[PDB]
């Protein structure tokens, strides 16, 4: 009858195997939010609003991201499953491969972009000690270092981000000090220096910060399937569990991204550049070789706390989980970091900036259909047995659910009627159409299964 798709890497993650509680998850989100993108974003916003408003658009954009997390993360915590595996539910066991390929492409692209910034940094550090300046060699060596620390999966991420967090927070508070002092300006003064060219709606501002988390929010499964759960909660104890985790991510990502957003904005407004390295250099009138090396140790420490967890984890699990007898987790990581780099993406980001903003916001229906299938349609009632099997209640028409790929198409179109909010309209649209679409497919294929009684077999302790 049915081929088995289970292997030790892509198997649900047992209660006894879980290792990330609520404080640690905040400490991962604190180090995961400090990274280049937010200097650029918050810097360019000072053109349309003043610095204090940029801080508010950031806190607001941070908060909408968490309300979405509360919903997209809930199934992964309870049942210990993948992103790639969980998509099998609404789209087919094979039909899921379409949107997931969309998503694995973004992730792989950005992995090579950030691998690049890391290389620039190590390369700046070496030639400021040796005049030696080879970049392509330093690219590879870094791609390589990340791969080897990612082999330890969430064990490394979590220990590395907990020790990085405080170092980064201090390197950052010193940074604000060097600036304010050297420009001779109080904090309150800089807080209103922007916004001399209004025009952009404040709503579209918030949407620019949320649009930086999208791809991570649409697939946290790959991190949070590792969080601690009490199997014996209730509808209401499970809900507080969901809420306690969403709260931990909030206290982690807000104060981190508010402090560093402010640094990017201040640079623009004091000196005309979003990059604090340059801006502090001017304001202070040159700096010693040590304190320079510092700036570069920072950039490197900030990339390592973001790249692996956000960009490399998820294509790894897609490989070892679609070709389960061909790839394993450790092996999928090696193939992803290689494909990522042979796209040599650091040369098309300039061009493609606008193309990629489209591809990202075209995951709105993907997030919308998955929240709806699991919460509204199935009522949290799922069958692990069938997710790991070629022929079961998730096979639909020969592996693909054409009605769901249709709800996807229709919703992406409706999405275009509202360009500055594309992502959020497509999600809301996909969410609502899936309901009637799914009560129709259900007349032909069943929505629940008997084998769902083996669910606890996958998780509980063996002996
Ligand atoms: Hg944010
Ligand atoms: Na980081």
């Amino acid at each position: 009858e049915a081929r088995s798709l289970l292997n030790p890497s892509n198997a649900p993650t047992r209660y006894a195997e879980r290792s990330v509680g609520p404080f640690s998850l905040a400490a991962i989100w604190f180090a995961m939010a400090i990274q280049v993108a937010i200097f650029i974003a918050a810097g360019q916003m000072t053109s349309s609003f003043q610095v204090w408003q940029v801080i508010v658009a950031i806190a607001a954009g941070c908060t909408i991201a968490v309300i979405l997390l509360f919903f997209t993360q809930s199934a992964a915590i309870r049942w210990g499953i993948n992103f790639t595996v969980a998509a099998r539910m609404p789209f087919g066991i094979r039909g899921s491969l379409i949107p997931i390929t969309l998503k694995a492409l973004l992730s792989l692209f950005w992995f090579g972009f950030q691998t690049w910034l890391g290389a620039l940094a190590l390369d700046e550090i070496t030639r400021l000690l040796t005049g030696f300046t080879n970049l392509p060699l330093w690219i590879v060596i870094f791609g390589a270092i990340q791969v080897v620390t990612t082999f330890y999966g969430i064990t490394f991420i979590r220990w590395m981000n907990v020790f990085a967090s405080p170092v980064l927070l201090a390197m950052g508070v010193y940074m604000v000090y060097l600036m304010l002092d050297g420009a001779d300006v109080s904090l309150g003064e800089v807080m209103s220096m922007g916004g001399e060219n209004p025009g952009m709606p404040f709503s579209t501002a918030i949407m620019i910060f949320v649009g930086g988390w999208i791809a991570v929010v649409v697939s946290i499964h790959d991190i949070v399937k590792e969080c601690k759960v009490d199997p014996n909660a209730s509808r209401e104890g499970q809900t507080k569990a969901d809420a306690r985790y969403a709260t931990a991510q909030w206290l982690g990502m807000v104060p981190a991204s508010i402090i560093f957003g402010f640094i990017g904005a201040a640079s623009m407004v004091l000196v005309g550049e979003w990059n604090p390295v340059i801006a502090i250099t001017e304001v202070v009138g040159g700096v010693s070789i040590p304190m320079a090396i510092l700036f570069q140790v920072f950039v490197l420490l900030a990339t390592w706390s973001t790249n692996p967890a956000a960009n490399l984890l998820s294509p790894a699990y897609t490989l070892c989980s679609t070709f389960p007898r061909v790839f394993t987790f450790k092996t999928g990581v090696i193939v992803s970091a290689v494909v990522g780099l042979l796209m040599m993406p650091w040369q098309f980001a300039g061009v493609l900036n606008t193309f990629l903003n489209l591809l990202a916001s075209a995951l709105g229906p993907l997030a919308g259909i998955m929240i709806s299938d699991y919460f509204l349609v199935r009522r949290r009632r799922i069958s692990l047995h069938d997710l790991y099997r070629t022929k079961g209640i998730y096979t639909y028409w020969r592996g693909v659910n054409w009605v769901a790929l249709a709800v996807y198409a229709v919703a992406l179109a409706v999405s275009f009627l509202t360009p500055d909010l594309m992502f959020v309209t497509g999600l809301i649209a996909a969410l609502l159409l899936h309901i009637p679409a799914m009560r129709w497919v259900a007349k032909t294929f069943p929505l629940f299964s008997e084998a769902e009684s083996r669910n606890e077999d996958y998780l509980r302790p063996i002996g």
